[PDB]
């Protein structure tokens, strides 16, 4: 599939960087013919068959494909794709609010503050997996605020570099996020579907509660160990006034086998959540 490869630059202005990653950049930028402004994400191309550096057509196919697909209030939204030679730019929903993971950094939250970004993330979750899709990258670093200076800021999941759609309950290929959120069957390389998120969403939501990651360790090679281990614990220094219903949602997404872990439907219904 193709897109515009007229120069971004005569239909739109960047300002501000937003983000960067590994092979991306992301400026804030503003549509000549409208004044509506979005967030331009510039997505370095592989200039080879066999490079590293670079991201491969196919992947950066799979995120625009799988970005097209989706319209909801708590998930980023895709406006327009440019390219060029060297880049595929993504003309992305503008989410100013900086990352939830500088947020929580300024602030650990109340069992409410804590619940009111989480049922966000699950309705955005819960959506995507209705739709077979598995994001993958789910952490703190990738769930954007509209506004950080109200009570209760509402929020967007973005980063679809590492989604997959998951049309046969699971998939087998080359996909490893972050060693603090991923789950087992990411360290162990093993076949992995929607479940893996649900995994990370119980990470995300210990950090939330204790301001602490479960399986930090000093190195990469052992927090995943830890992960695969399922090595984590609940310090009484973190959680002695968090409630025990808030643990139960956490001791039943961190588990291993992902046949018996809490699916996005179930996290929905669970007490801690359920009105
Ligand atoms: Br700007
Ligand atoms: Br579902
Ligand atoms: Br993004
Ligand atoms: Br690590
Ligand atoms: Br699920």
């Amino acid at each position: 599939t193709v897109f515009r490869q007229e120069n971004v630059d005569d239909y739109y202005d960047t300002g501000e960087e937003l983000g960067s990653g590994q092979f991306a950049v992301v400026k804030k930028c503003r549509e000549k013919s409208t004044g509506l402004q979005y967030a331009a994400k510039f997505i370095k191309k592989r200039r080879t068959k066999s490079s590293r550096r670079g991201v491969s057509r196919e992947d950066i196919e799979r995120e625009v494909s799988i970005l097209k697909e989706i319209q909801h209030p708590n998930v980023i939204t895709l406006h327009e794709v440019y390219e060029n030679k060297t880049d595929v730019i993504l003309i992305l929903e503008l989410v100013a609010g900086g990352e939830l993971f500088d947020f929580l950094a300024e602030k650990s939250l109340t069992e409410e503050e804590a619940t009111e970004f989480l049922k966000q993330i699950l309705n955005g979750v819960y959506y995507l997996h209705s739709l077979q899709i598995a994001h993958f990258d789910l952490k703190p670093e990738n769930i954007m605020l509209l506004d950080r200076n109200v009570p209760k800021p509402r929020i967007k999941i973005i980063d679809f570099g590492l989604a997959h759609k998951i049309d046969f309950g699971n998939e087998f290929k080359n996909i490893f996020g972050t060693p603090e959120f991923v789950a087992p069957e990411i360290v162990n390389y093993e076949p992995l579907g929607l479940e893996a998120d649900m995994w990370s969403i119980g990470v995300i939501t210990y950090i939330l509660l204790s301001g602490a990651s479960p399986f930090l360790g000093d190195t990469k090679q052992e927090t995943l160990a830890n992960v695969s281990a399922v090595n984590y614990e609940f310090e009484d220094e973190y959680f002695s006034n968090t409630s025990a219903l808030a643990k139960d949602f956490i001791r039943r997404l961190l588990v291993k086998d992902p046949k018996k872990r809490m699916t996005i439907q179930d996290s929905l219904q669970h007490p801690w959540i359920k009105p």
